[PDB]
């Protein structure tokens, strides 16, 4: 594998450095636009730029998304402060897309799960849309010490029962401390035209943060990029497990 | 931020040296509708005065309501005593209204939470109208000791197993000393005018409370103002929330 | 306020002493129809009579009905014990009726919880008529011992898991030295005729004890008077109230 | 009241010694055909006969028709022991018809819980029929000790979960030394004929064991003699009850 | 009553030397008959040869149908070994027929609770017919100490949270050690033609294992005989019991 | 029976020395397809061949299916290392087909519990393709310690929340060290060409697993192979068993 370290120097390097046929740094470009008027919070990357740039990085995004994309996160960061003289620029996200191999909703199985796969569907339900807790701070009721802990939107949500400094079992979790950003679900499914002859259509329920929440509704197909995660069914016993589209990219096609 | 002993003295200021067109101190006037036959128990405050008279401390309302309105409160109790020499008048609301952007149901997201903010849409569904425990007391069956506990009308009861005193387990809520008012649950979803083209309106829950209950019925329109209120969905398990409007101030508008 | 133990002097010079425009002491006479062949088990007090009489304490029943009611039926107790030479008389109610202001049951709300109010309507449901446990009595398996728990219609049971005098575990309720009245649900609405124009009826449950009860059925409009309870809702866990009329008087009246 | 050991000598001496106008013992006829080639298991008893000869101890049954039926029952042991010679007879029920006052289904209240009440109906519902454990013995899986434990029909079931010897937590309800009896509910309501104008019928849930199990089917008007018992409401939290009578003595009537 | 060991050897007896009119010993040839190619794993008992052979006997199976068909299979198994020379066959079961009276399913009552009753009906329902753990072994997952615990069809599951030798609480049902039969329940109700006029066909559910299971299906109507056996109603609250009917022999009848 | 050690030998020659009719090795040919571009991922093994080269072992794989696959699929292993130099090959299966005796789903009963069966049918219902751990790895969430707990399709989960090494209660799934593969349910009933005249078809649900999923859909005739489990129903108090058919061969039936 690939050192986190490294990974991001690789990132960095990417970013600033790959140029298109006439030779602008479209990252470049793109990391700029995130400080006009109406920015945007994401930059889009092509898997195929990566790839003619810097190929093994870009198998190791879709063998370890995870580290991966927030190696890119950091990198962006980086040129951010670096290059743009910005420091005071959110959480922006990596949002991957174009990757070698498209698959579809009945193609997807424990093969796949925390790797990045592309899925071509057609929308079938959405979510309403609710604040998720990004990162949870609780709160010391009692000696008034602050704790933070990540969350993730497909499990469920990590109290802490107990005090990490004074050991006291009065906690709670401070709303202004910590970070929500929008969140809505969506189902997806095999589009009826690639199938049957008396055949099923497969689904999968995937999930929707931030900047990318409410871009479709039922009847949109699309082409989406995500992690396939796994979490046990409900009466959490069973050793079968429930499949969740983690999105990190979507984006609707011309029907 | 603005310091809360500071900002009551702002308030204070404002309210009593606030003048319009003509000179009129508008909130004098107001203040002394308090005071009339069948009086009133809140005073109307016009977001745009207050932007033109201290606009620091305007902003401070929309990015801290919570504070905002507390000191908003206090300084009308402050003019009472010392303007009116009245001291015995009851818990006086600050309802502000006219914030600079009014935003629709469909735009409430995240971004919100604990933010005062300004709302127009349609009224579906009212609640009837239920008692609730602004101030809870609670009375030590054994030692006889009262603790005050003040209640939030979107969160949950917040009881007392033990007694702060004499730590007996043997306690109960005291309705005579306690304090209830009148609570109204209501529905809002997006004008259905403001829409469409095969698009689904969204709606959010909100809360009433003493005065400004049973204001509005089903098929009415309006122009809300409040603090956008979190609280995590039934099972309280999964890191996603619930959004209830605290509603600080409500008008109809005659279509 | 007024001392209970005062009110209760106050109370028996009331029942004895007011006469009418001819001069009979009708309370005497009212006092006197408990004693008759078949009796009656409560004593009507008309408001008005008692205001004439000593308007302080005719105010002092409708800010604390609880203790003014209390007060008053030790007084009847007291008269029949001095005056009638009868010790051995039950429990004899007091009802109150005919209060200055009679109001409607879309204007019941918090500001009555816990005060005796008159309110006109028209009966929608009845319950059947179950038993009530009015006073409790929990004997102790082991050690013998009788502990007397007076019990409220519209709370739930309050038991006693441990013994007063041995501290045993073993403890149940003592169906014959326990005392049982009738109880009998009911519901009431505002009436069609005093509302409209495109107006929703709200409505009030209330309950009726012992000799009051089965006293009216579904179509009957009534003017009752009684205390406004509140009691948690279902769940017990939001600070939101159901309310319930504890009827101390009703009558109905001839459309 | 009467005591328990004398009230068993009257009863005796009332089976024994009471006669009609022809000076027939009728009881010694009764007690007579418990002995023969198919017989009863019950001496059915005419107040009227017991008032007549007794009248103090005939009201102590309506009064305490606990003890009451239990002291004739254990007279009509006696008498089989001292006057037929005959011990190994059965439990043998004391079943009293015929009381002064016979009341309707509509008129049945907290007035009569524990007492003894003759009732005019109509069935309207009649249970399967169930075994009913009348002594159920545990047994020590342990230590194997015996533990007599009587059982109530209309109360729960009263285990018991420690060893009265060895204090072991390892019991069963041993079947073979346990009794069982027949059991049947039913349901019985006012007759319409007796009712009406606009009225509703009120009805009253009741228990037959043994030997009087199966006597009658829905439609059959009778009239039932029995002990008026309270149970609480499901839950097993509110001061409410419900009623049930443990019948004593039914009898069909020719309508 | 009749010792278990000394019954046993009444049986045996029983089976080698009971003849029928023309001297062949008929239980010698039932017993050939599980030896055969294709054969029995129960012996079909006459009740009636029985009687006439042993009738003191004969009455303790209908009194003690356990103690008697378990000590019947014992002796069953004896003049194999004994007899036959055959000591490694199974499980071969007692099957007591044509008892003295035949009474309807509206005859079974709380008198023949753990009596051999026989059975006349018709098939109303049949279950699927599913495993039964007749023997299970519970092995211990940590001193792999093994503990033989025999079931009844009727009864819920008998687990071991505890080991007997070393007391782990880690323990789990072995598969492969215990033993399975199967299993089938079914409903059988009084024949239409012995009754009405307007009466109610009552019924009882039975169960059927091993060899018996699946000799009928609804339509069917039979003649059973069997173990009438009570265990308590759902809740495990009531001193009311369902009564099921653990079946000892069936056959058809030709209608 | 037949040692596992030693199972696996003689599985291993069976494998290389077995030949047809012309002399091919054909295990060798199917370990060979193992290998090529779109391999496949388990060896079908014909019972026939099995037993006409070793009886002995081919009767223990149906009497002992459990250990024999095991053998089976570890022998291949072995060939694989020593005659085609590959270590790094997945889980391969070991998929025995055409067994002597081929029953129908009305025939399997209690006596099949643990034994390799062939059944002919029709196929009902098909789940959807859901993930099942088929080895959970346990982490500690203290002191990093791993623990290896391989699965069963038909049995619940077997969570370990106890850390081996350290003690600590901190302990989660590792969805990454663990081992996933693809699980589907479908349910399988007797043909009802081979029924009727009044019959009932019977049903038995069954599993399948990794490379066998999908192979099926409702309407498709079928003879599979597998193992019949049992497992307690849904209470888990019941001494009664729910029967699944572990699926260890599949393939349709041209109708
Ligand atoms: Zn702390
Ligand atoms: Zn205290
Ligand atoms: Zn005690
Ligand atoms: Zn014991
Ligand atoms: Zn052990
Ligand atoms: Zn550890």
């Amino acid at each position: 594998s690939v050192d986190r370290e490294e990974m991001i120097e690789r990132f960095a390097n990417f970013l600033r450095e790959y140029t298109d046929e006439d030779g602008n740094p479209v990252y470049r470009g793109k990391i700029t636009d995130l400080l006009t008027i109406t920015p945007k919070r994401s930059v889009a990357i092509d898997w195929m730029h990566l790839n003619s740039f810097d190929s093994e990085l870009a198998h190791e995004v879709i063998e370890n998304p995870e580290e991966g994309i927030s190696a890119a996160e950091d990198a962006i960061q980086i040129v951010l402060r670096e290059d743009f003289q910005r420091e005071d620029v959110g959480k922006i996200h990596a949002r991957f897309y174009n990757l070698p191999e498209t698959l579809m909703v009945k193609d997807i199985g424990a093969e796949h799960i925390n790797k990045l796969i592309q899925v071509e569907g057609i929308v079938t339900r959405v979510g309403e849309i609710k604040p998720f807790v990004s990162v949870a701070v609780f709160v010391c009721k009692d000696c008034g010490h602050e704790m933070i802990v990540p969350q993730k939107p497909y499990e469920s949500l990590e109290k802490v029962k107990k005090c990490e400094q004074c050991g006291s079992k009065n906690i709670e979790l401070d709303v202004n401390k910590s970070s929500f950003v929008n969140f809505q679900s969506f189902r997806i499914q095999d589009r009826p035209e690639t199938l049957k002859g008396g055949e099923m259509p497969r689904f999968i329920d995937g999930i929707l943060l931030d900047d990318i929440v409410d871009v479709a509704l039922p009847g949109d197909r699309v082409i989406v990029t995500g992690i396939l995660r796994v979490v046990l069914e409900k009466r959490e016993k069973t050793p079968i497990f429930r499949k969740i589209l983690e999105v990190n990219h979507i984006e609707p096609v011309s029907k």
